[PDB]
């Protein structure tokens, strides 16, 4: 659970949503839509 991190997802829900742009175990490397099964 690796989401002590800015939330990097290059996506449009992420990078707009800040609900969530703060506690994604996203290996700030997320770059791809399957890969982003993140609500948190
Ligand atoms: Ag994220
Ligand atoms: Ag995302
Ligand atoms: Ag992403
Ligand atoms: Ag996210
Ligand atoms: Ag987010
Ligand atoms: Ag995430
Ligand atoms: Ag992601």
């Amino acid at each position: 659970q690796n989401e002590g991190h800015e939330c990097q997802c290059q996506c449009g829900s992420c990078k707009n949503n800040e609900q969530c742009q703060k506690s994604c175990s996203c290996p700030t490397g997320c770059n791809s839509d399957d890969k982003c099964p993140c609500g948190n």
